[PDB]
């Protein structure tokens, strides 16, 4: 409660209340608050700000629901102290609820919450699985004459031919091959240690970290599993501090999906599974443990997989990794293997722990969005029948086409996706956790940087369409 | 007082007392006095100094009113103590008053003071809200042969491109879009952070900091309403504060209104209602709460819009900013909404806070001047009738003449703002609060420039003009 | 004739035909044809392309009326041969008349021969001395993070102090003293000299040339009177003919109006008068010679000078030189002496030639509207009456205001002029020489630049308007 933050005020000393508390139809946002000026009233009533990044004619102005005043912390990082404490979107108004065209926090709970009055079951765990990428120089740029970037960091191939003073020490990871070599050629650990402690600090649990696979800096550190309005917000924080130790260290992070071309990059891999009591009704007999119940989830999502990926793999990057590979998760089917396979229903155990791995979704998406139009879907089918159907267990390969082809595809390219779901609207809209607006805007958004992105010519396209 | 004053020279040891004190036609300004020297007498009689700045024919010594020995503060800063002790004007001399072609802190209160004479009411209060910019190297001059400027800061745009060596490092804020988004892309919080802290220190109370809206270190800080005089000369704190710190950083602070083309120059909108005795004659019933009562005032800005932005909005530059938006706040109505609309009656809640927010001041006035001119005006409405008439709730944008054409607007650009206040003399001039000469030095003053400014030719006309 | 330009032709070889031939609403234009295609046919129905520049909704095609196949000449300057022929825009179409929104030459015509039906006289003769500066290099620019330009040339004082390696050699002309001082000093005389052959060459008449006041390359040819059809036109070689050697030569050079400050910027005075048979109407008795006749016109400018500088004083920088002076012609008066006085009746001799300078007009016009609204204003003078008053002799300079005040201005500024413009209509609409439209568009365009100058901030205002 406000009673105890109130104490942590003084615990502390502290002064400012900030650092990640809204968060936009994309991503993390804060404004600054005097020490004082906190205070129940504050707890009970908010404070308010407006518009600016969805909004339309003059003054709405939105109350900040002071809230989960749980969701409250002392962000290390800041100068002098201060409760980084979020607030449940404007919560709207007078009315006071869904922040003018989203409350992406908002709708995760509808979403949450109506789980909940379903009766599917009783509440859904999400263990996202969000790697990043650790570079020491990024400089990009564009315009009428030209267009550009380059990405650089001691480790990525590439450097090794570089002339440095204290010069070259060549230990660095070749192109898909940072597979935890030890260190010499593992740029640093320290910055992952290190970002776990903090994150902890922050409040969340490490299970552990390592180096991805990825020539220049491709670093993962894994969370353990929450609730969707929980862990959603815990990538918030899961982020903030990555970005943030990463450059205090001397580094940029990034959660792009695919900085470069020929290499890994990120994407977020994400777990679920609903319970009931103490009982998750994701398991049971039927293929690889799991149940029925399950079977229908990995229903939903295949079915509007789409949609979803217009949720959960934007900017135009998101694809350039969703890239028919092999490898690469763009089937729409279950197996426990044969990857290529978008759901992978991990081996077991413990039907204690049974669960769903959906690959595809990326380190982009608000984890508000994404994981809400996950489930959202996930029990659409898990609803009404929906049945997956075999498992592959076969790796795409087949006679391209011989229906290798007529198979089932993760959507891949945005305008595509953005397009489902101006389609597939119901699944969401269904509850209220998602409006036709938020919907609306939201695609609304996306198609723009979709069309900066074409109407930009790209540097190959003179590689091979130039002298013509 | 200054029997305390006095102690609090011995409570602190201090040595020197100056730093801000006497402030021009249009703004702040300092002399240094020994430590001793100071000791009622001083406090009594005062010092005195001459013209520069507004005076003419020789010799016109003005005491300096060693004064508001309350205004009386030690300024974290200079290097040995020192206690910044403002002064009201240099009072006259032996008349003792109005000092010469000025005295804005005089005008302040003959306006304030001059109020309570009225008793349209007790008490105005004034709770400004002044933008700034904080970038890292401004480069400019012209000349003859030329003319150009430069400014530049790791944020905006514009350098992601740039290479640096610790290299690039990429999180910033692109165009209109520095929007409190968390950290790495916020050049700095410790910056703001930290100017509170010493903003209270001087004196003032702190409501809330944060980033504006622009590329390249848009600055906000916010601070707790005040009376005219007392305000208006907390803004002059605000700035030294700002500009202070932003230096000691590493930047350079700037309260011009438009530094740079297609992002966002702070203004320093204005909100104010006065009250009788603990109840603010500008509340009531009719039209979003409200009162009569506030509407002649409504009215009164509204009337004389154009000479008072003469007054609260100089140098040029202002206007680049008050150029037709639909952001943009150059119609003269009012509304809770429908912005364009330079008056916003922000919602209210309990009366007990119900206001005014004239939007279209900038950053740029003596505080001094330009809150006198806003209530000087404010209440002739108030006074002689003078009606608002309606809200405008209908965005500017109609068949653009279709008399939305008709519709009066926020007297854009310098000459013409000039010429109106050369006419509407009356309403200020009233009470004594403003004499022909004060007008007249002001206006002849804000001439020059106007002039400076436009016989210099500009780089855009060789862009357009040259090969003709 | 064709027949000729036929032989022509032959006489020459040529292929091709083309540079300068249309010209916008702003200046000049070409396009290029293989040396068959001409053939009558040609001469007798034109060749035709499209819009661009002034044009709305789809395709208006415009016949191209190779025409005044008189104003044909073989251009130096181009490769190999070809015969530069005008075009009498684009006749229409079918109806085969005044090119879409414009038509400048055609303007100039109807003006001209609508002249001729009023019987105020039959020919209409114009002489205007138009200036330029000739500098080495032209650097400027401006985009969200700065602006600037910046002028260099030998000469020009400045260059002094520079070093150059052959070495500085220091004979130059020093701000406002370029005055026809000997070589050594004088940047060149061949660049003006050699102007002179092509200018003739290209078939005007050249009747001395020097170099005008301003330290930096401020060059003057000067060229024998004409019909204002003719001489407009004529204006349109005599630029292509400078920019053009003057580019050969090693130089730039630009006809805008006050490329520095405290310099001089070139200005093209307008000498005028009409006669009816081999008698120049504008002669008698009453005033410095003179005549009834000529006061009307005297009067006609004077009416609407304003809305003729907005004809014939565009960019912006127009009015950078019209800036009141003493020596600048701001005055609307006229006086044989006492400048500042915008109309110059200068002494005679033989009534033979006796005329109106009308000094204001900037090198920056089309001829044609210039001079074409000089005209029709003119004679709406000599029509309905109109009486200049008394002639000046009495220079500026009285208790400024003391009516000084009162008297009539030259209307600077832009904004301003554009206005005038489109209240004025009238004396221009009158005749069918000007639609509407016509002035509309043009309006509608200066319009725009004079916008992106005001909302572009000034090096300048940084000077004056930033550490505040
Ligand atoms: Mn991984
Ligand atoms: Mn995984
Ligand atoms: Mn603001
Ligand atoms: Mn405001
Ligand atoms: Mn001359
Ligand atoms: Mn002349």
């Amino acid at each position: 409660s406000a009673e105890h933050v109130l104490t942590m005020l003084n615990e502390h000393e502290v002064k400012f209340v900030d650092l990640r508390f809204t968060d936009t139809k994309g991503k993390e946002q804060h404004v600054t608050i005097p020490a004082h000026q906190v205070n129940a009233e504050f707890f009970e009533e908010g404070k308010m700000f407006d518009g600016s990044s969805i909004g339309g004619w003059k003054g709405i102005n939105e109350s900040d629901m002071v809230l989960m005043p749980d969701a409250s912390t002392a962000v290390i990082d800041p100068f002098f102290a201060d409760s980084t404490l979020i607030i449940r979107c404007d919560i709207l108004e007078p009315g006071t609820l869904q922040g003018y065209d989203r409350d992406p926090r908002s709708i995760a709970k509808r979403a949450e919450d109506y789980l909940r009055a379903t009766g599917i079951a009783d509440t859904v765990l999400f263990g996202p699985e969000p790697e990043f990428f650790l570079f020491d120089d990024i400089r990009f740029g564009a315009s009428i004459s030209g267009s550009h970037v380059a990405i650089d960091d001691i480790e990525g191939a590439w450097n090794s031919s570089t002339k440095y003073e204290g010069g070259n020490k060549g230990h660095r990871p070749g192109v898909k091959g940072g597979y935890f070599p030890v260190p010499p050629v593992d740029s640093a650990q320290d910055i992952r240690s290190e970002m776990c402690l903090v994150m902890e600090q922050m409040g969340l649990v490490v299970e552990a970290h390592h180096h991805e696979v990825a020539t220049a800096g491709q670093n993962e550190v894994a969370t353990r599993f929450n609730t969707m309005t929980k862990k959603a917000d815990e990538i918030q924080i899961y982020k903030y501090v990555v970005h943030n130790v990463a450059h205090r260290f001397g580094k940029t992070a990034t959660f792009m999906p695919k900085p470069m071309f020929g290499d890994n990059g990120s994407g977020m891999h994400c777990h679920m599974s609903l319970a009931k009591n103490g009982t998750n009704l994701f398991s049971g007999d039927k293929y690889a443990g799991l149940s029925e119940q399950a079977l229908y989830y990995i229903g939903g999502v295949i079915k509007h997989a789409k949609a979803i990926n217009a949720l959960a793999n934007p900017t135009t990057n998101s694809y350039k990794r969703l890239v028919p590979g092999y490898e690469a998760p763009v089937m729409l089917a279950y197996s426990a293997r044969n990857r290529s396979a978008s759901i992978r229903i991990p081996v077991v155990a413990s039907p204690k722990a049974r669960r769903i791995e959906v690959r595809f979704p990326d380190p982009a998406a608000n984890p508000y969005l994404c994981f809400a139009a996950l489930l959202m879907a996930g029990l659409d089918g898990i609803k009404n029948k929906i049945h997956p159907g075999e498992p592959m267990d076969k790796n795409l390969y087949d006679l391209p086409p011989e229906e290798a082809k007529e198979i089932p595809q993760v959507a891949g390219s945005l305008e595509e996706a953005l397009n489902a779901l101006d389609l597939d609207r119901e699944f969401l809209k269904a509850g209220g956790v998602f409006t036709d607006e938020a919907i609306d805007a939201y695609i609304a958004l996306r198609r723009e940087e979709d069309d900066r992105v074409r109407m930009t010519p790209h540097p190959v396209e003179f590689e091979l369409y130039y002298s013509v």
